[PDB]
């Protein structure tokens, strides 16, 4: 059936037909909704997946049922027969990577989806090769602060014993240190990964903003440590446009957000190493990174310097410090001409993207739980936007952390 | 469905196990292929439909009072069955009515306030026959619940649906709300959310004061008859003028709000019985006023004027002038209610209580259905503990349900 979505602020109603093309599961049933749960091959399994993807690629370039389409189908059939897998054409890899982003229901940045620079790294064989490819990615995507979206695609999975993996969760992240007296120096989300890097020989500077090394696994071998050359790592000192004391907090962040632990699935092929990057929405730094209780957890210090009354929650001192921290982040990036988007502009772009996708595509899968920003929700337009969530492929998927599967 | 489902809290690592979902009744709207978790809304029962629904409820009640399988349980089952057989309906006992109303609240997955569910004063109004009598019951409800500002949660339950042509309905969406007036020039005076109902009231004979904060009259329908208008005695409408602890100029905005939030348009379903008029009230979380009522664009929409008085740069969104004004507005709302000693809860306290409540429910009941989209507050979401809490949503009965607006269905006499 067709399905309608209503925006309760504008009363606009859209009609979804695209959900009829989905086949992966959501996790919900008719009786239980799992919308706030974070995470709910063979020759036989492969060809229908390959066929569907080839079909939708040739349907996208409007040569469905063409000789090129027919020949590709047979070419893929023979290749799965004689090798239990197949290799994408370059054109298909690019189309598949752009559409995995287009289909990412949790991403508010998707208005940019067709401006994605796709780096083909399928000829890589070693961790040194991966490091080279990744340095080139970081340099290209950073672009002296004028950030450019990019993805680098390493060889696909074969037997599951020869996986390519970036062990880092992001290419650029700060270390976290388990202090003797109990607390945490640096970034507490990375304590385990930091300790794995130390355990592999990394000499930790034990600062607050230590860029972690890359830990890279090629063809299922043990992973190897590499230091990203510092001139490739663009950072922003965080200051406030009114509180001159804000800089004395000693805060900084990196400009390049680059997810490196997800899995890219295209036509039944699995790309276990596919680091991809864009640019930040300011709340990603200022709300979650800085203010989660299990993260940098700085709200108390900021509220202190603002001299806010912190004895009762109903003074909303936490909410006041939260806004100022996010003003500082946005101000700092813009002052340094590092690409960044505020949650008001981003959500506005996403509503416009939604309208575009409903018109030209018949829908847009979207995860309200993730699309609504972690602060000032209902004063952004996505709060009032009903969204249908469903799984379209090509897609990005979660995968296990490699230190739970790897045999040394 | 699997017998155990786990939810995780990503801030604390606590993992809870849900078995209560196995008692789920109606549908969520979701399927295996599509999730409708952000969709806001995703002829009577026959004898045959009513038998099993009543038995399920009666079984649950006698299980709650530790008398399952007892002689009184089996007798009640038989008495209900005969009554459905000979009359096509049945009547709840007072004890069952109170149990059912409390559990409809306990089961309300969108309510962050459910730690209080067992302290609900239930007013039995099933003897009511006329709209005047409905007025009397509602006045007593408002007075009791307001309690000079020390608010107490309460529900008043009017007679159940019979053939659907004799419904009791409160046409108001809440017992206390402010009028909205569309102007010829397109502007709105008062609360833009209530323009449709205000016009209906005016058409029914209400003389509007045409101000910014005019308490709407009650529009009350008894036994399926045409609805009738009543003015709530103004001394029963407790109100709070909004002022700011720092900004002296804030009181010059002339803002105020009423103290009692009281939903009156929902349907209470108990044992297959349908209570189409069941107004219920609690106390406010501050953001319901300071964020939604005041700062929604289609509501009072005061962000601009507050930002002006704060002298914020309103040309770049990246200045976060909206976010900064929204906080001060919510500071004022909480400060003004606490100063006048009118019960109110800030969003940090309410969400922390709800997490404690949810953990207790998981431990002692086997789960707690919760709608994350509604539980997370509309400001500062991720610095509240519910943001990081995985929740399972499912529909248990007894329940509160939405129902059509009565002017769309009423057969005018
Ligand atoms: C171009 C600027 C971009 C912006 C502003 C943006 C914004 C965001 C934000 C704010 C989130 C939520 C992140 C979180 O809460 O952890 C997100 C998620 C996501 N983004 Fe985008 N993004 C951008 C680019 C991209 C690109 C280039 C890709 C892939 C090629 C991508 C794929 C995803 C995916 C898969 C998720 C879901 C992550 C998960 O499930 O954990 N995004 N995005
Ligand atoms: C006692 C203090 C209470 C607090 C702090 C509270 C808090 C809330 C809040 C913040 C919401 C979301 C409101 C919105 O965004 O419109 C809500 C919804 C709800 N509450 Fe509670 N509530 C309380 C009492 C009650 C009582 C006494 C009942 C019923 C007996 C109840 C039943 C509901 C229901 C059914 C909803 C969902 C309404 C809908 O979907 O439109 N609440 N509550
Ligand atoms: C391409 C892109 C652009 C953009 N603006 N944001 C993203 C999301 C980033 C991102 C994830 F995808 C994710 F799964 C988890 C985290 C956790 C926070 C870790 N952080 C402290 C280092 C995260 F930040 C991606
Ligand atoms: C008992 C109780 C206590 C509390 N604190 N909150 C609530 C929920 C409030 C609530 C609804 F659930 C609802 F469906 C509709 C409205 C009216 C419009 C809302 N707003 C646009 C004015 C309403 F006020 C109930
Ligand atoms: C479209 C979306 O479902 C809608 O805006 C919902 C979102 N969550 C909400 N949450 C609460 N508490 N109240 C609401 O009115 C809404 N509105
Ligand atoms: C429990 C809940 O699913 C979890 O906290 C989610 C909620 N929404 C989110 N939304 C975004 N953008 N990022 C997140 O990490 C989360 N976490
Ligand atoms: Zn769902």
């Amino acid at each position: 059936r067709f399905l309608k979505v209503k925006n309760w602020e504008t009363e606009v109603v859209l009609t979804d037909t695209l959900h009829l093309k989905s086949t992966l599961e959501t996790g919900c049933t008719e009786y239980i909704c799992m919308g706030s749960i974070m995470h709910p091959a063979t020759k036989d399994q492969l060809f229908p997946l390959a066929k569907e993807f080839i079909d939708q690629y040739y349907s996208s370039i409007k040569r469905f049922g063409s000789k090129a389409h027919m020949e590709r189908l047979e070419e893929v059939n023979k290749e799965i027969d004689t090798t239990s897998t197949y290799q994408l054409k370059d054109t298909e890899l690019i189309y598949g990577a752009k559409h995995a982003w287009r289909n990412a229901s949790r991403c508010v940045g998707r208005i940019q989806w067709s401006k994605l620079q796709v780096f083909d790294a399928r000829d890589c064989t070693t961790a040194h090769g991966m490091f080279n490819y990744i340095c080139n990615h970081v340099k290209y995507a950073t672009n002296k602060g004028n950030l450019r979206s990019a993805i680098t695609i390493f060889p696909q999975r074969t037997d599951g014993k020869h996986d390519f993996r970036v062990w880092n969760s992001q290419l650029i992240r700060y270390a976290g240190y388990k202090q003797p007296d109990g607390s945490t120096l640096g970034d507490p989300a990375n304590v385990q990964f930091t300790e794995i890097c130390i355990q592999q020989g990394w000499k930790p500077p034990r600062g607050r903003f230590d860029v972690l090394p890359l830990l890279l696994q090629a063809n299922g071998n043990d992973p190897e440590l590499f230091q990203i050359p510092p001139e490739l790592v663009l950072e922003v000192p965080i200051r406030h446009p009114k509180f001159e004391w804000f800089k004395d907090l000693g805060l900084k962040w990196y400009g390049l957000p680059a997810v490196s632990n997800m899995l890219l699935e295209i036509g039944g092929l699995e790309f276990s190493a596919c680091p991809f990057s864009g640019w930040y929405m300011g709340t990603e730094i200022g709300v979650r990174d800085y203010c989660d209780n299990s993260r940098y957890n700085i709200l108390e210090e900021v509220a202190k310097k603002m001299n806010l009354d912190m004895r009762k929650t109903s003074s909303l001192w936490k909410d006041q410090a939260l806004v100022e921290i996010n003003i500082a982040v946005l101000y700092s990036f813009q002052s340094d001409k590092v690409t960044i988007v505020d949650h008001h502009s981003a959500t506005e772009s996403f509503i416009k993207h939604m309208e575009n996708e409903y018109r030209c595509r018949g829908g847009c899968p979207a995860d309200w739980v993730w699309i609504v920003p972690p602060m000032s929700g209902s004063i952004t337009p996505v709060f009032h936007q009903e969204m249908l969530n469903y799984r379209l492929t090509p897609s990005f998927e979660y995968q296990p952390d490699p230190w739970n599967t790897h045999v040394w």
